């Protein structure tokens, strides 16, 4: 049935980890092809019976924000490009053009009059204008979560099906900075047949070109059978621009970019301009161009050649359309009529190229190699590795993950009902999906846009978060109010969200205090949502105006609670210390919420005059020389003080953690009897080189290994409670916090790099674990891939994306660090993990951004730290390129990415309140998630349709008996099911009509989509 993703090592022609181990990475001058060699070809290879078929594919790379905002580029460039494309393609039936970014196309098309809409539909229908990929954007592939890659693909493709009646099956990704196998994974499950990539390490291009392995069947690293395979074309040269797409010599190719003759303010840096094609020069020009084509053709296996023709924001001016088209038409007429060339050249689209390639394949003309692995970390030249952008603008990287979850929760909570148009549910959800989708752009989440553009993305995401809150809170009120009492004002706020970790303590004072008092309001209802499809317990906290508060469920059962102070950290510019102040006007109440699968649970907070029976109070200990009193308004326990010292803590039956006198972890003891395993946190700093290339938004070019941050004598705060304990320390640039709730600790860093120019702050873990040169990092929150540290490569080359987690292990022990935000990281020595927190860079790194990174702001990074014994786990063999999380580590990741949502009832009394929603929902096996639940129809549809994306991960078998859980059949989650279909992941095509309207669960590492149809 299901493929074994652990025990069978796939046999592939190219495995990128193995390739990396063998390659030398020498950066030698290859001649005109600076990073290759002088290509030779046999002129007699092509003849009358075997011609070279050449497809010249016009394109225009349009960034949805970079140096300008989306709207600035739309007004100044893109609207003119699309307008002139429509005119010129309409008027010139053999001209072709491909388009990738649907965010721009939708913006344009909706502003068109009906006549022009019809013209546009016609040039798409007839194949002149072809959409490639069809996502809202061309996303980053390093930092993006797979769920958001799917979100943005679906946004663009849903628009294309509705308005243009097409669904692309070829993908075009010419600009992301390195490439991820998460893309073919999603694309192949979304009906795609082909994909194209460009930005891969120059040494990889050379190696694959030499073996004619630039076209390959890209399968997942664990895929033994090959069912995930997607045909992939890797472009061979340094850029997608015209000088680097006609052939190996940019000095020649530049002469065939007809926009470079002077009137457009562009020129050829190789000092030879293009010249207008005429009858007197066409033979000579053709000879030069065809020679380039035949050289490029040597790197591939068929007699069909792809020649992209484009660059950034090209095909704007009418004069540009003419100058490219007329000159190429003259070259085609000459070349195609001269038999001695044995070439047939034409304008084409991307699908046309792929179709012809596979025709050649089926004719037995070529067979293609299989490949697995990824294409990180990218270098475009010399030692310029693009690992900086794994961390750049970390505030917005963390915001990405927050909004990811709010979109999921808003779509899910509102999916349970059909909503009247007046509720504006669909409107708000579309806005939220679109702003988050926009941010997936390869200058959005990457932190590689100009300062004002970053601000635009932030403002858009803030509006998206507000839209999610509105939808979520309307949905909670409807789900938990007696139906005959339910009386909505769709503009009113029945609940406000409370979020403990975004923007976070010390980032924004954004949270509302629950105000109670005998003379004002004795009690308050709160509600938790659990977006995951299994019963879940999690500690939750709220701010309250009194420490004397107790918690009940809606059956009035007491719930054990803990009250702690509200601590905030301050750089005391008077004492020159970083130390905590306690609130005298508000307090934190903490309790364990238990919430049904995909459901809601209601609790009540009630004030009393004195300590309630079921509420305890944390002790607080401030460790510093030279202490002063710390009064806490009404809080019942006095703060204690002491000189700095080592401390040890244990919550519940959980691990025992020991800390240095500087408030940093030193060891973890898993059980009563077990060893105190050395696990040490350390903060260090990287600098920038004083001569040669400087680090910037893209590039990480350290001036050597990191140096320890000088800690001085930092102030340490220890809070000890029955339910939650913590150690917090004010370090230079970081308030570092270790929180213990009875399992793996949570780590929070409040990172404020301040005015520390040319500094990158790293958090490192030092252990004994005999990992050697092996570590594991994830790809897009989807899969874990084996990394091998290579000392033959510079430090920055050994940095990889940490989009959600990383681990090291030996035969017996593993340490896993899970993240709530994508950052860059590595293991630079056996037993180490490290992850960059922020970076402030004074210089530009010469990739067109034209600024450093000097717009840092405070950010709250979050993590879980999981130390485990793994000697009993069934792990992949030493040759397997994948790794897998344990149950504890997977749950720890879910706690960061999809926590419980918290809602505080806004008015004094909630008439008709109910205690629970979803008590009858199936509690699915722990490795299964309902990644997406989305109602697909508006209220006026006779047949309602609801879409589900189901993802099953793969967890290691380590000897824990599995408990019987319930089968999850998403098609029966809503009543009156009439049909259940398996669909592509975008929901746009039906793949299978399902027996008995039952949606089967998926295999480990598989993702499936289902749509249920409901007659009532
Ligand atoms: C002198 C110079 C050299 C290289 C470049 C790029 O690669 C720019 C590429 C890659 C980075 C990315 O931020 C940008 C935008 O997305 C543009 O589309 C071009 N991209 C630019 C200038
Ligand atoms: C859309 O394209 C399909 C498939 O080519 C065609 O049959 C149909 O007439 C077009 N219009 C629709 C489905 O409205
Ligand atoms: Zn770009």
């Amino acid at each position: 049935q299901c493929q074994d993703v652990v025990q069978d090592v796939p046999n592939v022609d190219v495995q990128m980890l193995e390739l990396y181990d063998r390659m030398s990475f020498k950066d030698i001058d290859g001649g005109v092809w600076k990073q290759g060699w002088n290509i030779k070809y046999d002129p007699l290879k092509y003849n009358a019976h075997h011609k070279l078929k050449v497809f010249v594919v016009p394109h225009s790379h349009n960034d949805p924000g970079w140096i300008q905002t989306f709207e600035e580029y739309y007004q100044h460039d893109t609207k003119h490009i699309l307008s002139n494309a429509l005119r010129h393609l309409h008027d010139n039936p053999e001209m072709k053009f491909i388009w990738a970014e649907i965010s721009y196309f939708a913006r344009f098309y909706h502003d068109l009059g009906e006549n022009k809409k019809l013209q546009m539909k016609s040039i798409v229908k007839n194949g002149q204008l072809e959409f490639v990929t069809g996502g809202w954007v061309m996303p980053d592939e390093a930092n993006s979560h797979w769920r958001n890659v799917l979100l943005q693909l679906t946004e663009g493709q849903t628009w294309l099906k509705q308005f243009m009646n097409v669904t692309p099956t070829a993908s075009w990704a010419i600009d992301p900075f390195g490439h991820s196998p998460t893309m073919p994974y999603i694309l192949q499950k979304s009906g795609f047949k082909n994909m194209l990539i460009q930005r891969t390490h120059y040494s990889v291009k050379k190696e694959l070109a030499q073996q004619r392995q630039l076209e390959f069947l890209w399968r997942q690293i664990w895929d033994n059978k090959g069912d995930t395979a997607l045909f992939t074309h890797m472009m061979p040269f340094y850029s997608y621009d015209i000088p680097h797409t006609c052939g190996p010599d940019p000095k020649v190719c530049c002469q065939f970019d007809f926009k470079r003759m002077g009137s457009f303010g562009l020129s050829c840096p190789w000092k030879v301009p293009p010249r207008t094609i005429s009858d007197q020069n066409v033979a000579a020009r053709s000879d030069l161009l065809v020679d380039q084509w035949k050289k490029k053709a040597e790197l591939y296996r068929t007699n069909v050649l792809l020649i992209p023709l484009g660059d950034d924001f090209r095909f704007k001016q009418n004069t540009e359309w003419d100058v490219q088209r007329v000159n190429y038409e003259r070259l085609f007429e000459h070349i195609n009529s001269q038999a001695h060339f044995n070439v047939q050249a034409q304008f084409g689209t991307l699908q046309e190229y792929f179709d012809a390639v596979h025709q050649a394949e089926r004719a037995g003309q070529a067979e293609f190699p299989t490949l697995s692995g990824d294409f990180f970390t990218y270098a475009d030249r010399s030692d310029n590795y693009w690992s900086g952008y794994y961390t750049s603008r970390p505030y917005h990287k963390r915001m990405d993950r927050v909004l990811m979850h709010y979109v999921r929760a808003a779509e899910m909570l509102s999916a349970w009902h059909s909503w009247d148009g007046m509720a504006r549910i669909e409107e708000r959800l579309e806005q939220a999906r679109r702003e988050l989708s926009l941010f997936q752009h390869h200058d959005g989440i990457t932190g590689t846009a100009k300062t004002h553009v970053v601000v635009d993305y932030e403002q858009r995401m803030q509006e998206a978060l507000k839209a999610c809150q509105m939808v979520m809170q309307q949905s909670v009120y409807r789900l938990l109010t007696k139906p005959s009492i339910y009386s909505p004002d769709f503009s009113f706020s029945y609940f406000t969200l409370d979020d403990s970790r975004w923007p976070g303590s010390g980032v924004e004072d954004s949270r509302t205090t629950i105000i109670l008092g005998e003379d004002i309001l004795p009690s308050k209802h709160v509600v938790m949502h659990n977006t995951l499809p299994h019963w879940r317990e999690q500690l939750v906290d709220f701010y309250v105006s009194s420490p004397f508060v107790s918690v009940t469920d809606l059956a009035n059962n007491p719930v054990e609670a803990q009250v702690s102070p509200v601590w905030s950290w301050h750089h005391d510019t008077l004492t020159k210390t970083i130390h905590p102040q306690g609130s005298t006007t508000k307090y934190r109440i903490i309790f364990k919420a238990r919430v049904p699968p995909m459901g809601l649970a209601t609790y009540v907070l009630t004030i009393s005059d004195s300590k309630p029976e079921h509420t305890s109070y944390a002790s607080n200990l401030l460790l510093r020389k030279n202490p002063t009193s710390l009064p806490l308004g009404q809080y019942p326990e006095d703060v204690k003080f002491g000189d700095p010292r080592e401390i040890s803590l244990r919550v519940g039956n959980g691990p025992t953690l020991a800390f240095s006198e500087q408030g940093l972890l030193k060891s973890i003891q898993l059980t009563q009897d077990s060893p105190h395993v050395p696990v040490h946190f350390k903060f260090l700093k990287y600098g920038v080189r004083s001569h040669g290339d400087r680090s910037g938004a893209y590039l990480f070019l350290p001036n050597g290994p990191a140096s320890p941050v000088e800690l001085g004598q930092p102030v340490v705060l220890v809070t000890k409670g029955k339910l939650e304990s913590s150690v917090s320390v004010g370090l230079p640039s970081v308030v570092h916090q270790t929180i213990m709730r009875g399992g793996a600790p949570e780590i929070r860093n409040l990172v404020d790099i301040g005015s520390l120019d040319n500094t990158e702050i790293v958090m490192r873990l030092e252990t004994h674990i005999d990992s050697g040169d092996i570590f594991y990092t994830d790809l897009n929150g989807l899969q874990f891939i084996k990394r091998r540290r290579l000392d033959k490569l510079p430090l920055q080359a050994n940095y990889y994306p940490i989009p959600s987690g990383m681990f090291i292990e030996d035969a017996n022990t593993r340490l896993t660090l899970l993240t709530g935000q994508p950052l860059g990281g590595s293991s630079l020595a056996s037993g180490e993990l490290e992850i960059m927190q922020d970076r402030r860079l004074a210089s530009d790194d010469e990739r067109g951004l034209g600024q450093g990174v000097l717009d840092n702001k405070p950010v709250l990074h979050i993590y879980r730290l999981v130390l485990e014994k793994v000697n009993n786990c069934v792990r992949p063999s030493k040759l397997h390129p994948a790794g897998y999380l344990t149950s504890a580590a997977h749950k720890a990741s879910q706690s960061l990415l999809d926590p419980l949502d918290k809602f505080i009832f806004a008015e004094n009394e909630w008439i008709g309140a109910q205690g629970q929603f979803g008590g009858d929902h199936p509690s699915a096996r722990e490795d299964l998630d309902v990644s997406v639940m989305r109602r697909l129809t508006k209220s006026s549809a006779k047949t309602q349709r609801v879409g589900y994306v189901l993802h099953r991960t793969n967890l290691m078998q380590c000897g824990t008996p599995e408990e019987h859980t319930q089968k999850l059949d998403v098609c029966h989650l809503l009543p009156n099911v009439a049909r259940c279909e398996r669909t592509t992941l975008t929901f746009l095509q039906n793949l299978e009509h399902l027996d008995g309207m039952v949606a089967p669960e998926v295999c480990p590492m598989e993702t499936a989509a289902y749509v249920s149809s409901h007659s009532s």
